[PDB]
C-alpha cells in the first residue's frame, strides 16, 4: 500500500515541513539532496543557483564555510525560495538538551533562523530532541534523527537504530524522519534520507562507503539520496546532479509500480 | 597499584598533552574542569582569569558564544598559559572522517588552532578518529572519546562503551582519554573526565542528571570533574569553583590512600 510522495504529503499525521518537502519532490520530480560540501560561500551559492531546479534539498555544513556570514544564508534562502528546495544543516547535534538548544538557536551561526531541517544523534537520549524542540517548534522547523550511518564500523545498528525509530515516533511534532541507509520506520509520514551514495562502487580513505541510488531507494526503500563528492568533484556539477536525480527518481517510481 | 597524577604523567605510553595536564593537576592540586557555558566573550574571559588558578582545564562550547572571534581565543590562550590550564572544546564531533577533519581545522572557528583537546562520539566508527587525527597529530593535539553520557536515556552503555574503549586504546597516539561517568579503561595512561556533576542531588528539565564529586571521583574512579551550572549559576563563581576543586581533589587523594 505504498503511497506517492504527493499522497504522503497529505497524510493526517504529516509534519508541515515534511509536507512542503514531499510536495516539491513530486512537483519537480526530484528526490536528490545536494551535500554542498564546499568551503567558499560563492561556490555554495553558485551551486545552489545552478542545481536548485534539480534538487529537493540542499544540505550544508556551515561550520566548514571559511567565509560564513548570516547574509550568505539570506542569499541561500532567496535561492531556496526561487528554486523550491529546503535547507538542511547537517549539524548532527549530540549533547545534552540544555546545550543543544543553545547550539541550535544561538552563537554566530544562528542555525534555527535559516535551516528548515537539522539532524541529531540519539546517543544522548531523548533530551537531545526535547532541547532542540524548544527552539524548533516555535520556529516551525523539523528534525531528522540519525538512525544509521554510512561509515565503516558504525555503531548505529540493531537496538540503537530501534531506539532512534522509537524516539522519532514519540516526538512526531518535531521529528520528520531519519538519516539512515534504508527504510527503518514503517510509518509513511517519516522521511528517509540516505548519505553514502555514488553511481560507482567504492568509498573514501576515511571510512565512507558508497551504495548506488538504485540500491538505496529501490532495494533498501529510502526516500532521498544525499550526494556530496559524486556531484561536487565532477567537472560538470549540473549534469552530475541530473544523473543522480534521474537515478533516484526512477528507482522511486519502480518501487511504486 | 594506583598511581598519582604526577606519576601517571611519566608513564611510558603517556601522550604529551595528557602528561602536561597531569603535571599541572598535581602542581595546582586541581582535577576540576570548568564548563564555561556562557554566551559572552567578556564573561568567558573574566571567568577564565578569576578561576584559572582553581582549574586544570576550561571547557568551551565556542558555537554558543554570541561574539566569538579568533582574537577572543587568543586572549583565552594567554590566560591558559598564565594560570596553567588546558583548553577543551566540547564539539562532540560525530560525522564521517572526511567531514570532521574539515570541521576541526577550518570554518570560522578553526578549533584545532586553539584547542588542546577536543572530543568525539564513537558512533560513526573509527574513521571519526582517523579524520580528526589527520589534523590533530600535526598540531600536537589530543582527543577524548565519549564512552558514556550523563543524560537520561543515554545509549552509550554496554557494548557501545566497550567499543569506545577499544577505539581509544587503538588510537593512543591521538586519543588521551574519555568523557565518561566512571573509569572505563584499566590503562592508567588514559584520562577520565566526568560531566553531570553537582554537590547537591538533582538534574535539569532536559535530561541532565547529577552526581557528586565524591561519587564520581571516589566511588566511580574518574579523574576530573566537569562542572558548568554548579559554578556558573552561583553568585560567587570563585568560591563555587574552590568548593568543587576541594571536593574532587580530596576524593582523589582518598582513593589513592
Ligand atoms: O551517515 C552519514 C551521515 C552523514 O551526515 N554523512 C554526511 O553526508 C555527506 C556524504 O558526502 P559524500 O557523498 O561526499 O561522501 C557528508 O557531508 C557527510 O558529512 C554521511 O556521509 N554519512
Ligand atoms: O555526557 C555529557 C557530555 C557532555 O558534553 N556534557 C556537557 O558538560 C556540561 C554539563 O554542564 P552542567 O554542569 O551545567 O550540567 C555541558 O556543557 C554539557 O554540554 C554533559 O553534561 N554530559
Amino acid at each position: 500500500m505504498e503511497l506517492s510522495f504527493g499522497a504522503r504529503a497529505e497524510l493526517p499525521r504529516i509534519h508541515p515541513v515534511a509536507s512542503k518537502l514531499l510536495r516539491l519532490m513530486q512537483k519537480k520530480e526530484t528526490n536528490l539532496c545536494l551535500s554542498a560540501d564546499v568551503s567558499l560561500a560563492r561556490e555554495l551559492l553558485q551551486l545552489a543557483d545552478a542545481l536548485g531546479p534539480s534538487i529537493c534539498m540542499l544540505k550544508t555544513h556551515v561550520d566548514i564555510l571559511n567565509d560564513f556570514t548570516l547574509d550568505v544564508m539570506k542569499e541561500l534562502i532567496t535561492l531556496a525560495k526561487c528554486h523550491e528546495f529546503l535547507i538542511f544543516e547537517d549539524r548532527a547535534f549530540a549533547d545534552i538538551g540544555n546545550t543543544v538548544k543553545k547550539q541550535y538557536e544561538g552563537g554566530i551561526f544562528k542555525i534555527a533562523s535559516w535551516a528548515d531541517l537539522v539532524n541529531a544523534h540519539v546517543v544522548p537520549g531523548s533530551g537531545v530532541v526535547k532541547g532542540l524542540q524548544e527552539v524548533g517548534l516555535p520556529l516551525h522547523r523539523g528534525c531528522l534523527l540519525i538512525a544509521e550511518m554510512s561509515s565503516t564500523g558504525s555503531l548505529a545498528t540493531g537496538d540503537y537504530t530501534r531506539a532512534a525509530v522509537r524516539m522519532a515516533e514519540e516526538h512526531s511534532e518535531f521529528v520528520v524522519g531519519f538519516i539512515s541507509g534504508s527504510r527503518v520506520s514503517m510509518k509513511p509520514e517519516f522521511l528517509h534520507l540516505t548519505p553514502g551514495v555514488q553511481l560507482e562502487a567504492g568509498g573514501d580513505n576515511l571510512g565512507q562507503q558508497y551504495n548506488s541510488p538504485q540500491e538505496v531507494i529501490g532495494k533498501r526503500g529510502s526516500d532521498i539520496i544525499i550526494v556530496g563528492r559524486g556531484i561536487i568533484s565532477a567537472a560538470d556539477r549540473l549534469e552530475a546532479a541530473e544523473m543522480y536525480r534521474k537515478a533516484a527518481w526512477e528507482a522511486y517510481l519502480s518501487r511504486l509500480g
